């Protein structure tokens, strides 16, 4: 009876670690939960070209699911919500970086695409591009004061990306929303680019001017929400111990019965 | 021994509300599990290039892995399953939108890809390109009746993606399956691009043709199974519960020793 | 009283065979956790390019955010750890693939970023491409035996990527480490390109000789531990199950006291 009793002891003691560490475990590596949530429109994004030197000549929210043909070198209409800012990069305070925030398009469903068009006069660079960070929502940068620590923020929340010469990057942005355990949600945005190359054939002259095209659209209506998922509570644990230790109570007091029995 | 009567059954019902509540959150936000099943030969996937005006100059399979020198501008050997369609897609109901099937390559083992050539005729696009689409089984399409409802359905179920002109887009096309919870399994299709120039000295002279190439190949042999997993069900819930009911009558009992001892 | 014991037991059996099936369902399909690990420093990246014919002209680890105005065409001043071997891969053995290892960058908090600049003397290849696998520590290949067997086990596990000509791919390598339930860590990468096209005015003469580009960059400093976790332990399970044993010994004996009250 009494060593019985030490191995059922020995067994509850044995499951009491064995349940801590499991639960030390469970909790380091939450386990990620991740949804899509269908919209309908979403918010106007915040695309910031860095132009630099570069011209823009064109921008336009083409409706439609095909650019029609443009009148490419020479200024075009300019059909676009564009915001210009001057500022300095908290990684690069040194320098200033201007940058230009254009408004994407919203309507996703109905495949709305937003093209622009850059021009460069001729330079010594070899290697011509245009960077260019998406945030959110446009409107929170128009409607924001101090739009410089806006931009300043972002460029650290935001990684960098570019589109470069004789080109049409066909840039399908969309979202996908990170919800850190705090309760805050950042949002980050993933966009698969389809480098599409510019038939220079029409200018055929000594014009041969850095061209730069882009296509900026909503890849689908989902949001990818990306929520991580603590397994492991305390309530669980201390339920489920309980409920052993009242099995093994039980184990134990049949062990006195089948004392009666012997 | 009146109040640690009450003690318990607050502690009884603040838990069992503890519970419903995590429950209740556990159904909103299912874990998921991603699992890759190697398999030696993939389906004949379905490739539904819309070349429009563009004329198809050669395809093949390589069975190699590097495509050997070609003799590109004029028509070459045709040595693929191409199946052609027009049919107008849902969202552009109004237009008729003619493609063109192409039997993608199996042995991922044997790194086998197909190598593709188009052309197009000079024309005033000056954003040359070609469509495609690709789904999971081309032979489930080539004995399927009424193929303009399997391509309709097809233009909603994948993503549209493009190649132009220059260039040889080295799609290393790549399968991910997906499980909703109702038990059918929908699959997509991953895809990574590679452009590489083309480098059109051979000609050299007033061709000056668009010329498109493209190599779709099964990345790797693996496919992405992703399901998605209820992490709570209702009857460990209740197995719990009833553990904790029972954990917090041996403690209400015990407390009645504890009168007799005091 | 003899009914509901019977029925106890049915819920009894019921419930076991429940929680082996689940636990059986549990163990096939573990749940994913992916968690970020920022580092300040990465290990210097091996990267395995396969010139063949083409000849390296410059190497640079540019501690800065942009890469200067350089010199194309003509050999530059090489600032790279570069190790060179010849041999073959398992894939095909019969043949012999030279391969040209540098050492990545590691400040991934500054941006450094190495620039890579190769060159092809004329030829009838039309599609011009130097393949580069990426392996994760330079010096773990620098200081160990038997190379060859190093670079062949490699070629299986990282997949092939490349860059063609007229380009600079801005390569942000990035890391994702997974870890397999036998404890090892298999490590891969991902990356992804951004080709910038070379604006080749500056010779403007009869050398128009294959220039390729690469930038290859750390994406960020996190390191995207990927781990499976099995959801569901016998241990757990055994406990519930008793759990639950209990309490329906406890409605058994209720229906005792059910009985002496009718």
């Amino acid at each position: 009876l009494i060593f019985i009793y030490l191995l059922l002891m020995a067994v509850a003691v044995f499951l009491v670690y064995r349940t801590i560490t499991d639960f030390r475990e469970k909790l380091k590596h939450p386990v990620m939960s991740v949804s899509y949530k269908e919209v309908d429109r979403y918010d106007a994004p915040g695309i910031a070209l860095y132009p630099g030197q570069a011209q823009l000549l064109s921008c336009k929210h083409h409706y439609e699911v095909i650019p029609p043909l443009t009148s490419p070198g020479q200024p075009g209409d300019m059909n676009c919500t564009t915001q210009r800012i001057n500022y300095t990069d908290p990684f690069s305070n040194q320098t200033v970086k201007s940058a230009l925030i254009v408004q994407g398009p919203r309507e996703v469903k109905k495949r709305e695409l937003v093209f622009l068009q850059f021009r460069l006069n001729k330079s010594s660079e070899d290697f011509s591009a245009i960077d260019y960070l998406l945030f959110s929502s446009f409107q929170e940068f128009l409607q924001s004061p101090n739009r410089v620590g806006f931009m300043q923020a972002c460029e650290s929340a935001y990684s960098s990306w570019k589109f470069s010469g004789g080109f049409r990057t066909w840039v399908k942005m969309s979202l996908v929303k990170t919800k850190e355990e705090d309760g805050r949600e950042a949002v980050e945005f993933r966009q698969e680019t389809s480098v599409v190359n510019y038939i220079d054939q029409r200018p055929a002259a000594k014009k041969s001017a850095q061209l730069f095209f882009v296509v900026f659209e909503w890849k689908d209506p989902f949001i990818q929400k990306v929520q991580d998922i603590v397994t492991a509570n305390p309530w669980n644990t201390i339920a489920l111990l309980c409920g052993a230790f009242l099995a093994l109570f039980k184990a134990a007091e049949f062990a006195k019965l089948s004392i009666k029995w012997m």
